[PDB]
């Protein structure tokens, strides 16, 4: 009895292991485990008949780099634009360094697979909203399926607001649309557990 | 034992997970409901920002009234795009789900924390960023209710008929539906999920 109490617990666990983790160890994260981890992601939930979700592991250090360095020199730019103080700005561009450091990096990407095809712009629109939601599903399907395997990770909107810069440093077509980054790795210090406290103001009762 | 067992509950969490498209009768008990949204709102967001509303739909007449109302509106959409009625007629039933589930809860979008931007690129952008994070919170939703022995469905329906939506429910014109949740227990039990390999879902750069 005290075994089928403790799988229960497990089970009712495995979200609250996940935390937004800033701060990785320099251990590396075993290929082995991200694999798997993107592979239990992709049971999330989809559209009929459609393939939304694209996973993009840039293993490659260099090209992360660029990527990474090209995304600042434009993220800089639209705030030297906006007439913020460079201490302010640095502030901000320091927040992308997570990125930089983590041991692995994997954007997820809507792509048209499966999508159906409108003549007119409010279901088109419909259409990629619905895509858009089902590759947040396996966002969130991704950080938990790394957290139930020990390992740590952040989703991070930037690559979103630098989508053909993406698309140009990884050579992707035009519809394969950047939905952030997710950096990997084991945490730097321990974290307890999330104790969810009420939806309270978040859930609405009709 | 335990150490085993609590170790194997965390990994099994996500695979209790399934498209569940026939419930039970069985009433399902409202604390589950409430602890599961709970545990939804733990997936990701933007910093500082609340990007996710759960919509209960508590009140039946309430909800065949927006559902009747979606139904039209996807009839006559079909209807115009020359199909024949048998096959919008087919369509259409897809949605029967939404009336018999014991549970609907719709996700919803809104700018609590939204960045003002002058420009449109950047609103677009963060706009797209909230609408990830309700989609994290979705799955979050429906693996918290599987881990309480719920089944759900998440369904897209609602986007397409968003103006509906907000004037059934009396919502302000900037909370943005982001489909349905139909809640349930499952009518029958399955196995745990065992994913596939990746294969070509997962590109190495």
């Amino acid at each position: 009895a005290m075994t089928a109490e403790a799988l229960e617990l497990g089970r009712q666990q495995a979200q609250l292991l996940r935390r937004s983790v800033r701060r990785f160890s320099t251990d590396p994260v075993p290929g082995d485990l991200v694999e798997a981890a993107v592979a239990e992601a992709l049971t999330a939930p989809a559209p009929h008949h459609t393939r939304p979700t694209r996973f993009v592991w840039l293993q490659t250090p260099a090209i992360r780099a660029r990527l990474l360095d090209r995304m600042k020199d434009k993220w800089r730019s639209d705030l030297t634009s906006d007439g913020l103080p460079a201490d302010a700005i640095e502030r901000r561009v320091a927040r992308g360094q997570i990125l930089y450091d983590a041991p692995e990096v994997v954007i997820p990407m809507l792509v048209p697979d499966g999508a159906h095809s409108y003549p007119d712009a409010a279901r088109t629109d419909a259409e990629h909203t619905m895509f858009t939601v089902a590759v947040g599903a396996a966002v969130q399907a991704l950080l938990v399926a790394l957290a139930v395997r020990g390992l740590g990770s952040c989703w991070i909107g930037s690559t979103i607001f630098a989508a053909d810069l993406v698309r140009d440093e990884l050579d992707l077509p035009v519809d394969w649309e950047p939905l952030g980054a997710i950096a990997i790795g084991y945490a730097d210090e321990p974290s307890g557990l999330r104790d969810p406290v009420p939806a309270a103001d978040l859930l609405i009762l009709k």
